[PDB]
């Protein structure tokens, strides 16, 4: 509703777990890097961000003009592109916003899987798996998320407490004399790195659902922005602290519960981050389950919710096969979030926009700050070309090579992903 539930919900759905694959990140970067990097693509992201609204209202005020009705439903991501650019960019976007958010849904089971073996160890992460994508299946019944509010104002505080934990506990902890802070050492890990960033921010193709709900879009551009400094601030220090403690060890613990020592403060934090992904899960899989329901034509409970298994089926296995929680944030990032979140978004606003006449009567005008739409264009182009030649070249090479070798030394459907 208020701008508030649009700030919980966008900080709280920004990070879900890669707050623990962080420090893993800065062990492959180094400090410098890492903290380059977040900020650039935190920046980046709230850009990207806030493309995606200017598009959303676009299309929005493109349809009142027409006194559309939407028949009270959330205009998707690839409903508006295809009412912005045509068919050919809906179909470009249905499939990477969708193939994104599937992958996202795995990486969530994998990391409630990795995270629970730490507070009860007597079984493999591979029955984990199991288990939680069982309790995961369970959310089919589940019409929708965006109802609630809870979720959001809740796990934003279960992210704050998992980050400002890991941060004290590597403070108090105290980097041990055999410690090694070696920054990059070659540029595969390096990449990785930066891709696991790059996957951290951007909005995670969940805009245009987080601003459905507000009353006044308009103003997601600054609450996106002020909750992605919070997310900055949870992050940095969290992922600088670990790194400066469990240094050169990081690099074969992805997870950074795995190092610091067990007590009740780390037993909290693996519950509350288990209850936040499996809450991220369910918002990120809703959007999923309507598209399967609307190609099927079963879209319009017991019977609807039934033909929603068919989705889970795919997020269940491909956990189960890699459950390598680190490395398949960077190969997802790289191969998917380049284009769902940072170089789609940025195309569709320069071809939105490139008619004269659709240019002149838009709905608003960007900001005088960068320069109007000279400088919107330009940035538009920088995120394009960085986005594809880190993000997916050098990025997708990096990563995949990473994953390659992953299952090259621990096989599919390992037991312990890392159980050192
Ligand atoms: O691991 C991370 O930082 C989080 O990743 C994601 C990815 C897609 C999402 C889609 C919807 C809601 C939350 C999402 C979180």
């Amino acid at each position: 509703g208020s701008v508030y539930d649009a700030w919980f919900s966008c900080a709280s759905n920004q990070v879900a777990q890669v707050l623990l694959t962080l420090p893993y990140s800065f062990s492959q970067l180094g400090m410098m890097s890492g903290i380059l990097f977040q900020l650039f693509y935190g920046l980046m992201g709230s850009w990207t961000a806030y493309l995606i609204s200017v598009l959303y209202v676009e299309y929005r005020t493109r349809k009142e003009r027409e006194k559309f009705d939407f028949r009270n439903h959330v205009i998707q991501w690839f409903e508006v592109l295809d009412g912005l650019l045509g068919k050919h960019w809906r179909n470009l976007g249905l499939i990477f916003n969708c193939t994104f958010l599937l992958f996202g849904s795995v990486i969530q089971l994998i990391a409630c899987a990795s995270n629970i073996y730490y507070i009860n160890d007597k079984l493999d992460k591979r029955t984990w798996t199991y288990i939680f994508g069982a309790c995961c299946a369970t959310t089919v019944f589940i019409p929708s998320f965006h109802n609630y509010r809870i979720w959001s104002f809740l796990g934003l505080a279960m992210t704050t407490y998992t980050s400002w934990y890991l941060t004290i506990a590597s403070l108090l902890h105290g980097q041990a004399e055999d410690v090694k802070h070696s920054g990059p050492t070659t540029m595969v890990l390096y990449f990785t790195g930066a891709t696991n960033i790059l996957y951290t921010f951007g909005g995670h193709a969940v805009t245009v659902e987080i601003m459905h709900a507000m009353w006044k879009p308009q103003k997601f551009k600054a609450i996106y922005l002020l909750a992605t400094i919070y997310v900055l601030t949870l992050t940095l220090p969290s992922a600088s602290a670990v790194y400066w403690a469990f240094g050169d060890k990081l690099l074969t613990h992805s997870n950074a519960l795995s190092l610091l020592p067990k007590t009740g403060f780390r037993d909290t934090a693996v519950i509350l981050m288990l209850i936040h992904q499996f809450i991220t899960f369910g918002f990120a899989s809703t959007p999923l389950y309507f598209v399967w329901e609307k190609l099927i034509g079963v879209h319009e409970m017991f019977k609807r919710a039934m033909a929603r298994l068919p989705v889970v089926v795919p997020i269940w296995f491909l956990a189960i096969i890699f459950p390598f929680f680190g490395p398949i944030n960077s190969a997802v990032g790289s191969l998917l979030v380049s284009f769902t979140v940072y170089i789609i978004p940025a195309l569709a606003h320069m071809l939105t926009f490139a008619p004269a006449p659709s240019r002149e009567n838009a709905v608003e005008r960007p900001p005088r700050v960068v320069g109007g739409w000279m400088g919107t264009y330009c940035i538009n182009i920088f995120v394009v070309v960085w986005v594809f030649v880190v993000g997916f070249g050098f990025g997708g090479w990096a990563s995949m090579v990473n994953f390659v070798r992953q299952i090259d030394t621990f096989g599919l459907f390992t037991k312990c992903y890392q159980c050192p």
